[PDB]
């Protein structure tokens, strides 16, 4: 992608084969865990919209997610076009006007236009907008691909509380609810669906008990 | 290949063995899916025609498709020679003669000649044209190695709609239809080739809903 | 992370895929053993808080420890906010106010703010404070994942004392005890919970001898 | 090999061990397939005959082919010596006479001699000629390695035409006959030795066609 | 860490994860053999005391050896403090006093102090002192881990003398003694504790021959 | 090691960890074979003697060969001391006297002396000489693990001729002798020790037999 230059501006460079190999490995090993969402921001720093398009295309299978993200990109491009004032008239030499939905998506914009937009004055980070749209698409796709809800988790009589609370927090992270709702569910459902023995132990522990005390109490 | 040197001008470089090894391993481990076409453009950027020829030559097996690509290269070179009259003029330093059909593919041109063509003023990315030429072939190559039709696709009574839409979009990517034709064909056949209960539910929902409602309407 | 340009000004770079891939693979493979605590500081030196929280988020599984460390980070940030004399009123131009309880976590502080803090006059090592908080959280996590206590280790009648003292010192490294108590216990517990013949040999050898004499006298 | 300087003068570069290790491991792991013939050039660009000799000597297994290629190199060096007699006379400063029969084989010469030959104007392509001789030796080796002829191939009744055409083209590539007769026979023998259904479809198509049409007609 | 730059002054850097991963894996997999002592010196070139401490602490298990080497480091630091003059009072600005016994290990001295000491004129090779202390600790732990002495090695009645001489030399390399003692042992003990037939053949061949002649004398 | 600077002066470098890792892996995995003899030289294309002995001491096991090569190094140092008289008197400033028998091995000379000798005018390839000394030693190392002679090889009736000729050439290449004896034996032993059918075929073929025709006539 675009790499920094020693005491210089930002110039475009070829995509590292290591980056794409790591991306295909991580999207072929699990491809449906929340931690792959930060991984995206660990590799899409400063990348051109063309790089985003190539990364989206290089994935194998699961084209339903590709259609989902394409639809979200189209609708958000339309909303950006309607909200942002239209640009016309003589364009200043050396720079280009604010790109429309087609240009930011990379379908009609070449590499030179994206490079000029990155080095604009003031710089226009439409790559950031495109990747935040992709982040929203990833959020909705991980909502889609989550195979369980939050309220249906139940701890088995022989099931340890360790992996129980682990999967509870995994589904909590998969949930898109507000912070206060997350706090309420983590304060209630963590005991509403546990084993009865240490359920009553935690009830005896009183309200607002930290989870370390609960985990040291549910043992045995 | 030719890479943009930091705080300096671009210079020719030898092909890294790792890129070729990754290319050959991904060719031998994966079928002729559409997503391999962008992957090629993720490794052939800033490459001389000789580099592209070497990349083509490292193919392991499936030489029938290689013969198809060679024939398409020959016919495209013939078309290029036919549409470009022979450029006759003085030969002086700083000016290089017009490459022919055997020269764009790099079969009869040395690496130094390609470097001189790249450094010629004005720059001639004719080798890049050759790249797109092979891309064209790769397109039909996919259509050759995914012989399953798109009209005959039908979701079985026990076939989940997730895999149904996955294979439908795989064959769509294998298809040569334009963007609008693809959109129309999907918006028709997705509801035309579903389970009867899904058909009734989605027709009760009505047209205009995105694929999200299509998925969430007839779950199970 | 943060690097110094050769004969140049300070420049902030991204995270290389090598470091994150190695960290995630070693975390997913190796358990929550004490040796992972130094390993983190091997790869998280001079890193911005945003890089630290992205590295934290890229982990997969064991979300109970993640929730516990988030709680500890939040409470420590609140304590830092209340104890520190939070400046109020106007801020002079060209300055940067003290980090917030959420700015140190990186969830509300932009990368430009982090860069300004790093190069501030005088510099603010907020990233180091966050790293120390992470170190405390990892100590809590390794205490949580401690298999057994330290007083229950018993030497087998025929098991060699070599692996006995090895696991004793491993558990000492995994122990939550302070400095003076561990100094007291490293001179009396090992000679008290060994085979009787070697115990009496060590007792006759005299107190104050280092562990090399202990192991040589205990040789069979 | 010998690499160009960053806007400077030609400087010899050290041999990368990774390329040699990859070459030897792939040669010893997969096969003695003719696919090594082109990719060898990708690993021997701008390399002195010493580097080629070092690469050749580090091979493992099947020393009979090594003896064959050594004998071919010796006889071709003798041919070069007898066709082009050894030059005599004092060597003017700044130039150097052509390499001898042993010098061109990279045996009785040092790296500095190759550097002086390369910097000499015109540059004598001793390395290129040695590479051509190695290519001819490998062509003879792969001619030997062929376990069957080209005219005895027959297609099984219970086999798809894809494997038949694949093996026909791989054996055609493995052939060392003249290109003219090869291209003449690749349009006839493929149907002269095909299954009856392909034969009937092709003779219904009529004499003369492109292999794309042939292989699409064989489908179904 | 301390690594030279291309035609430029040395700048601070960080140890690559692959180096530490290889170091820890070879430490945990091969042995606590003397050959690891040079290996460490291969990976400790231009390394700050912080890097040395991190590389030391990244090992998993064998904590008894870690405690032993820490104790030897502490006693060596005490010896250095008592031997080298104890500076009292600050020095003129621009210079710093010699690092304390706790500063060589890096327990109390930060990386900035180590960098300042390294760049100070005259240079402070405190890292070299720490490395040689680690070398002494490795030598003593190798001597500890030797399962047998050099005096009680007996050749098997049917075991070939190749394995006998190999194990004799391997044990000798683990011996911490002068080179003259090693020469005397290799010249005397190699025949004293051998099989009667090789003993008689060795005595017939005389004591003036080298190891090669005597090992080729009584083969079988 | 010895690395050329970009159009600059000669600058010393430390040994790359990957080079020594590859060396030790190929030594431990692949048995002692002549093919690894070039593998050493490619890994030692310019290095100080200190680096040579450092990479030589990394190998674990087979210490008998290490002792043999150390003895040969000592005897070659004695030879160098005898043939090259020791010189005394004044030493020119900026230059160092020629290395002695102990200095070439690097046992007494420090890294600074090696650097000064590398940059000496005229250059002193003392380390190069050292490497050729090692070559001599490894020659007799080839004689160590040779299990049979060059005339006891026999082709079994059930064993294919390919394996027989492969082993014959392995033993021929491994064996150290003159060129004339190899030329004599490459036409006598192989025919004499072949299965009777193709042996009499070769005898009917007569003189001038080449291995290619030899074992293409032996097919069947
Ligand atoms: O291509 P990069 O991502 O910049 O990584 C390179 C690459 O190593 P890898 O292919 O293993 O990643 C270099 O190898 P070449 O491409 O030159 O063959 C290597 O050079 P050496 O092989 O000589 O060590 C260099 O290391 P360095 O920068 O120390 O010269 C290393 O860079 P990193 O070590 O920063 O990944
Ligand atoms: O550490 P791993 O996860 O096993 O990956 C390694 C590593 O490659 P990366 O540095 O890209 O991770 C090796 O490089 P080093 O760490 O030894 O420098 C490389 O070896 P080469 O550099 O010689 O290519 C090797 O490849 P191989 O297993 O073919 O030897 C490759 O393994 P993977 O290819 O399985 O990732």
């Amino acid at each position: 992608p675009i790499v920094q230059n020693l005491q210089g501006q930002m110039v475009h460079q070829a995509i590292s084969p290591r980056t794409l190999n790591a991306w295909v490995k991580v999207v072929e090993e699990k491809a449906f865990s929340p931690e792959v969402i930060p991984m995206f921001s660990a590799l899409s720093e400063g990348a051109t919209p063309q790089d985003l398009n190539t990364m989206l295309n290089t994935v194998g299978g699961h084209q339903a997610a590709m259609q989902m993200l394409k639809e979200t990109i189209n609708e958000e491009a339309a909303e950006w076009d309607r909200l942002h004032p239209v640009h016309a008239g003589p364009i200043a030499p050396g720079q280009m006007r604010e790109p429309r939905g087609s240009d930011i998506a990379g379908t009609t914009s070449t590499l030179q236009e994206q490079i000029g937009w990155m080095t604009h004055n003031p710089p226009i980070p439409v790559g950031e907008i495109y990747k935040r749209w992709i982040i929203l698409g990833l959020n909705k796709i991980v909502r889609m691909y989550s195979p369980t809800s939050i309220l249906d988790i139940r701890q088995g009589p022989k099931e340890p509380f360790r992996d129980y609370v682990d999967r509870f927090y995994k589904t909590l992270r998969a949930e898109q609810a507000s912070q206060e709702v997350k706090n309420w569910m983590t304060e209630t459902l963590l005991v509403q669906n546990a084993n009865p023995d240490c359920k009553t132990i935690l009830k005896a522990l009183g309200p607002g008990a930290t989870l370390e005390e609960m985990m040291t109490a549910c043992q045995g």
